[PDB]
This record gives C-alpha cells, structure tokens and sequence, in this order.
C-alpha cells in the first residue's frame, strides 16, 4: 500500500529545485573549506534500505534482533576507521554513531567531564568551533558553554595559537578538557605542547580534526593520535564522506573510557543510529586508505599552496601569510571592504566562499575576511596552474566590490543594490560558469 | 580526481551485505512498532547531491550564500509540515533541522527550560522514551535526567496513564515542562487533561507524537495541537519518512518561542543541516497530505484492531486489553516466558518484534512482554484477514518458546542453545519466508 513512482512524477515541484541545485553546484567555483562532493557510491549507501532499521545499542548488544547484517556494517565501519587513521584496534576505540560533528563533540565532551564540567577551547573569532565552548557577553551561544564551564583562549595578533596564553589560562582555570583542532585555522597544530599543558593540569587532550582529517590520515600533517585522549572528526569535508561523525578514544591512556564514550552517544544523547550513514561512511573509509586518495590529499595541499602564493603575488594579505593545509583566510582590511560584501559579490559570480573573522576584529558582526579552501575544487580536477585563474577571479571580485562600495557606500542594504545587473559581474559569472561547468563532476 | 565506479564494483564487500539486508527485510514479518519502509522517491532524496551543501542558520539568514535552492527546499518542507498537521502558519511554527527524535526532544526541552530546568515525563518501564527524562537510581541514563532535573510518572497496574498521579506530582514537583506522547503506549492521550495540569502549575505542555504522528495528522486520534505548546515528532515511523525529526511550537500561546526553539536547534546543539533529510522529508510530507495516505493510516488501525482481537481469541493477554492505535504490547506472564526469549525465538523465524516491559515489571532485564505494531506490514499490503496468520505465527512461537524453556531451562544462554536447527522453527521460518517474500516491497 505505497506509491512507487519515481521522484520526477511523484514530486515534480521538488525534483526541479534539486535539478536546479545540481546545476548550481556544477557551475560554481566552490571554495567553502568545509565542503566536498561525494561520489555515486557513497550516495547509493545514503539511499539504501538499510535506513529502515532500528538498531539501538552497539554490535552484538542490540536491543532488537534482526541486526546481523547491520552488525556487520557497523563493525566493518569501525575496523575501516581505525585502519584509515593508523591506530591499533587494541590501543584505540571508535564510535561510528554520532549523526554530525556537533553531536559528536558534545557527546565526547560530556563523557569526559559531565554537566558543569570545565573545558577550554579556541575562541570562534580566532578559528574555534561553536562546540568548543563558544559564548558571548549577551548569551551562552553553544550548549558547550551552558552545560559546561568554558574558558576561551585567543590566538595572537599574527593569527597563531599562543601556547603561553593557553598555559597561563590552563593553570588558573584548571579544566578537565582542553580542545585543539579548529574550524578556520590555516596552520598545523603542535599537539605535543598541548599534551604537555594538559599533563600539568591533569586535563584530557581533545583534538577535533574535521577540517584536516585527510591530512592526518595520510601522514601529511602532524598526528594527534600520538598525544590525544580523544579525537573527533566529521566525515563530509576533506575526507569526502557523508554527513556524519567519528569519535576516537585512547584506551591505554584511559581504560574504561570506551564505555563512557559509548554510553554518551547512546543512550545519553542519541537513539537509533542512521545505518545509511554508517554504510556510506564505510564505503568512503575504504577509499581513504587507498594510495589514490593520498594523491588527492597531496593535491589539496599543493593547490592550497599555489592558491595562497598566487593571491600574495596580487598583493592580497593572508592570515599567517600562508598555509600548511587546505584552507586560507584572506584579510581584507587593506581594501577597506568587509567579508560580507565580498561574499555577496562572489555569490553573484557563482564563487562559493564564507565570511570569516580575523585577529583584529572585536566582534563577529562585520568580519574583515573570507575563508577559502581547495578540497571541493581539487575533487573536481583542478591542478596548481588552475589556481592563478581562481586567484584572478577573487582579485577581480575584490576590485568590483571596492568599485560598488565607492558608488553606493558601505551600508550593506545600499551595497547589495549595486549588485543586480552589473556588467562586469555578468561577465565574471559567465567566465566562472564556463570554466566550472566543464570540470569533472561526481 | 574521483572514483565514479558503482557501489558493486567499488565496494563488493559492503554491497553484498546490503543485498543481504535487502533480502532479510523482504522475507521478514516486521512487527517493530517504530519501523516502516520508505519508497523509492524518499531514497532518491536521501541520495541527492543536496547533502553537499553547508547551510548553517535558517532560510534568508544563511551564513553562506549560494543557498537559493536550499532555502526553497527548507521553506517547502516547513510549509508542507504545517499543512500536513492541519495548523495555521500564523499560529504555529516548525523547525525541520533536527537530525533525529532524540536530538529534537533534547533541543526543544532545552529551549523551554534550560540547564537545571525541571521536567516531568513518563517512566521508561511504563512506556516513556529515554529523552523524556529517564534515569535509574544507579545512573542518569539520559542526558535529559542529567542536564535537567526530572521526575517520572508511572502508569497504573492496568497499563493506563493515571492523571491523579501526574497532578499529585506536578503540584509537589513544580516542573516547567510536562511531557506526554510515548514510545510504547497502546492507548490515546487525554491532552486536554494534560493542559489542565500544566496550567495549574504554570508548566509547558510537551507532546511527543512520533509513534502516532499519522493518526494525529489524518485526524483518527486526539489532536495535541489544540492544547500543546510544543509538539515533537520523528519522521521515520508511522509517517513513513526518512530518519529525521520536526519540532512544532505554538506562537500564539507563547510569543518569542520561535527564536528560543530555533536558537536551541542552532547554534546551541547542531551545526550544518542535513539537506538530503529535509528534501526527503518534504517529499514524504506531500504524500502525507493526500487522501490516499489517510486510507493507509486507517488501514494501520484496522490491522492493529484485528491483530489484537486475534491474539485475544488465542487467549493471549494484551496490556490495557486492546489498542487505540498501531501498537500492541503482549503480557507473557501467563506463559512463564520472558520477552527476551520470545524475541530470539521470533528472530529465528524471521519475525521482527522487540521485548518490552509491562506494569508488573520492576526491571529492564527480564521484561515480561513484547511490543508489536502494524505500520510496516500495512505498508507491505497486508489487510485485516492476514492478521490471523500473524497472530497464528506468534502463538506458535510462544508455544515453541515454552517447549524450549521446558527442555533447556530458563537461563538465556542455555535457552538460546535450543534454537539452532529446531525442526519446528525451520518449518515456521519457511512458512514466514514464503508469505513475506510474496508481499509488495517498496
Ligand atoms: C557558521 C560557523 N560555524 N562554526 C564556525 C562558523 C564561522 C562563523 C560563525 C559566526 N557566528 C557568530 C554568531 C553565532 C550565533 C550568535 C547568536 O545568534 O546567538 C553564529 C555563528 C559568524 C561568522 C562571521 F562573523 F559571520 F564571519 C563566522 C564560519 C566558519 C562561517 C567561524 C568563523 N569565523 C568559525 N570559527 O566557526
Ligand atoms: C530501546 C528503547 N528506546 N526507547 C525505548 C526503548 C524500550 C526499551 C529500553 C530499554 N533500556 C533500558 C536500559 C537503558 C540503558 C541502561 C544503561 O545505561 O546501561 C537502555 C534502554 C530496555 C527495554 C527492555 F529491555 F525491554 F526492558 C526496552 C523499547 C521500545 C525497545 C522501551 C521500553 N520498554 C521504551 N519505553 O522506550
Ligand atoms: C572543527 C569542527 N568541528 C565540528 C563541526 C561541526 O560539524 P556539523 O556541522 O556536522 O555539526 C565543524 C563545521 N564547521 C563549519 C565550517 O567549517 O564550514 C568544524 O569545523
Ligand atoms: C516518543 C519517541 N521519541 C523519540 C524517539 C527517538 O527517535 P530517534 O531514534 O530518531 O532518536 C523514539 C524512538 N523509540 C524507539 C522505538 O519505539 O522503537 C520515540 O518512541
Ligand atoms: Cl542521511
């Protein structure tokens, strides 16, 4: 007693918009540092009937039976995760049920410290995530600031993590956890010195490597597994997985953390897992381990270096003046434009990027930068030589953004009015669309 | 720079298990009350490239641009949700970003009362959910018992909600929120009466209708929208959507609830929405509003009534001696077997059901029942006449279970030893497999 008609016949209204979305992605220069494009096989898993099944609990300890085939997929996923991150299944455990990065971090944080527990993280304005304890004067913005007691450690004026400030804070504040790994930080992390500070205060070391997961997996960047008690990561960014998250815990350093983490995910926070997620994750974790994916991850860093270098050749300032990873943050202060204005401009030319804060900003309203990343475009086949052209389009967009701000003024309302119909934008968009439109598309 | 090979070629190991899982669903009598089978269209949405997009925030307030099409999908879903549940968009709002039921309830509860907030809900043993405040003296099992202060109200010895007990507790406990709507409750709710208690204490009325959503939507059962401040529901059970959740809030009764709820979902708890879910949800929400889906919902009740009656005709006891909805809970005490034993037995014959507590029970180890429901089988085309055969199969399994307990004893390890190779079970399985394999499969 069901309607089995295909999507186009059953819901033409929705199917048009999705064909629209597909086309916009096809014709966009996507520089969102956190975005990627999944292959057909990962999306076959997302659409699989495995999502029909309720399997609360863990493998071989299901509440319900009929979870033989589901148990194999959940076990194949955890095996593959421990493999991809080069850790012994004897030494590290992994939980594959968190629905997204934000859920994974709140869950893992809870396990370690509980309600009212003390945590430390990087400020949002310096590149930290919301789930690293972010709050404001006006309100406790993240649950992580409300259910926990959180202190935030700023980066220095050059955009680097200042460990002295971390230590001075750690000693006075005395938290149970210190978080490292960030949302928009363009350099590598010194996990060793984080571990040193954590031992001084007897705090746990939490590394959130969602943005740099692929680098860590393929030994391109520093390895937090050597020093961290907990490692969280999302699966949908540089890793090229579905939208999901993983929690890694170090049994040797902390026996009986396996149960604490596992009970936090369920039944403390979540109910039934999403088995289509878990299957999709497993499918991508196979690909991660292959030598082909390392090459891709290497290519992300090459493109990221080339992009930074080309932007500097056109007199654009980058926070920390470069990058060790897939992402860059452009400081726009010398151009007297805001990140929000540049974003609109770039949306009008089918260039995807996000506004971002820089060290000098005192508030998240009117941030002075934009953040870009290479994983999506590297997925679409762009090489180092293609980066000059991307850098070219961004500089032209910065120029137009200045021109339009000169004409209509700095108020965003007024600035946006200049945007529709602009000859140069129509010309730049068209250029963007022609080059983007022909790049390989999974 | 990607691998576009289909799932079968890319990952033969995973693809086998999913074909296996597909076969087991096809050849199972699925009586899990919370399970259903999604159509091909809903799975096309879950596999859509729309999950590539990051769109933190809400429509027309996205952090990033390039969300023109994603904004349309999110609005079409919120529209369709309010249509489906017969509520005016001037009077009620809906949030479509929660990733799953447990997340939606934690989010909504936080919105209403905050950390340390006082809440009341039905006990797990009596048919409440984990996210309704469940704890044990030994441990705060749910974050809802830990990040909130919760009190738990039991059903009477006949398995009914006792409102006197609710009021006696509300007046002394003084909670800010009172939760009704349940995970394994076979009767309808007196929402009007819950509102009356809430007003007396000045508490919010929270109705979780995940199990009965369709009945509420198509008007077969009581309407909590008439009396409730907040209504939560999952989309994957009787509603037949994907694995996701919806939070409804009454603007009229409480202005500025819209921001409080929306702020709780983001940025308080979650980050990026899962846009494939929202697309998938929109697709099912169209189907929900059709007069055809009402017919299916009506059929779920007709089949649930017929099933209860046939079980009773075979002298099987049902909690509350019947049902108003899609689910039944069987009291196994007169047979001196546990629900855990019947569940293994049933898994051996490809019948999916789950163990469940009853009012007499004092423990979630050795619960004295099983819970069954008709939505999945109604989805597969089974009618009233087919229920005798299901009832016949369950009675036979109950009989076989008693025989095996007689032969190998009551210890579960010893009992399980009896199952492999049993002639009657092998015969019963094949009887099941022949009837199940024939039924329409979306
Ligand atoms: C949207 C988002 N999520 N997590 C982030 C961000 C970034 C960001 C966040 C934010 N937020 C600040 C306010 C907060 C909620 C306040 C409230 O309404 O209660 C919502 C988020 C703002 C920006 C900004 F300023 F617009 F560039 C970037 C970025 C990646 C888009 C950010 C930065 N910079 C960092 N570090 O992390
Ligand atoms: C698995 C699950 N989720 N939500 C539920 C359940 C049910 C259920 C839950 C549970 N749990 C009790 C222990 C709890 C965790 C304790 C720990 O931290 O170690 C885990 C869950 C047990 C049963 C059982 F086994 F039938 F009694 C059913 C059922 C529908 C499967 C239930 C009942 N009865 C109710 N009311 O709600
Ligand atoms: C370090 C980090 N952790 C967690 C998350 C949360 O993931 P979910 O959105 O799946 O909850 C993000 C996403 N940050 C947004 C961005 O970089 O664009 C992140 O950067
Ligand atoms: C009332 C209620 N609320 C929330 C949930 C949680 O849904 P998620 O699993 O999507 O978090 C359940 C599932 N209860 C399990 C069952 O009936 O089988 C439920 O019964
Ligand atoms: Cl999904």
């Amino acid at each position: 007693m069901f309607n089995n008609e295909p999507l186009e016949q059953i819901d033409k209204e929705l199917h048009d918009i999705l064909a629209d979305e597909e086309k916009r992605q096809r014709e966009t220069i996507n520089l969102i540092a956190s975005e990627n494009l999944t292959n057909g096989a990962v999306r076959e898993c997302l659409g699989n009937r495995v999502s029909n099944k309720y399997s609360e609990g863990y493998p071989k300890k299901r509440y319900y039976g009929g979870n033989d085939f589901i148990d194999k997929i959940e076990e194949l996923c955890q095996k593959r995760a421990l493999e991809a991150f080069n850790v012994s299944d004897e030494e590290w455990g992994v939980n594959v049920q968190p629905l997204s990065g934000s859920a994974a971090n709140v869950q893992a944080l809870y396990a370690l410290v509980g309600v009212k527990g003390k945590i430390m993280g990087m400020h949002l304005c310096s590149g930290g995530h919301l789930t690293h304890g972010f709050f404001d004067e006006k309100k406790k913005v993240s649950i992580t600031s409300d259910m926990f007691e959180s202190k935030l450690y700023k980066c220095n004026s050059q955009g680097y993590v200042d460990l002295d400030a971390v230590r001075e804070m750690a000693l006075s504040f005395k938290p149970k956890v210190i978080i490292c790994g960030y949302t928009s930080y363009p350099r590598d992390i010194d996990y060793q010195q984080f571990r040193q500070i954590c031992d001084e205060v007897n705090a746990y070391l939490f590394a959130d490597i969602s943005h740099i997961s692929s680098f860590v997996a393929c030994n391109i960047l520093n390895n937090p597994f050597l020093h961290a008690d907990v490692v969280t990561t999302t699966t949908h960014k540089i890793l090229r997985g579905p939208r999901s998250a993983l929690i890694f815990f170090n049994k040797k350093r902390n026996p009986g953390i396996e149960q604490k983490i596992n009970s936090a995910v369920f039944p403390s926070f979540q109910g039934g897992p999403h088995n289509n997620k878990i299957a999709a994750v497993a499918c991508q974790l196979k690909e991660v381990h292959s030598p082909a994916f390392k090459e891709y991850t290497q290519q992300v860093l090459l493109n990221s270096k080339a992009l930074a270098k080309a932007l500097i050749s056109k007199q654009i300032d980058l926070v920390t003046n470069g990058t060790d990873n897939h992402l860059i943050v452009v400081d726009l202060r010398k151009f007297s434009i805001t990140g929000s204005k540049l974003q609109e401009t770039c949306n009008a030319i089918n260039v995807s990027l996000n506004k971002n804060t820089i060290p000098s900003d005192v508030d998240c309203v009117s941030p002075s930068g934009v953040r870009i990343g290479t994983p999506a475009m590297t997925t679409r086949g762009a090489k180092e030589k293609d980066m000059e052209f991307i850098a070219d389009v961004l500089a032209r967009a910065i120029k137009i953004t200045v021109d339009l701000q000169e004409q209509y003024g700095k108020k965003l309302v007024d600035f946006k009015k200049g945007l529709p119909g602009n000859a140069q934008l129509q010309q730049l968009k068209q250029e963007v669309v022609t080059w983007a439109g022909a790049l390989p598309f999974p």
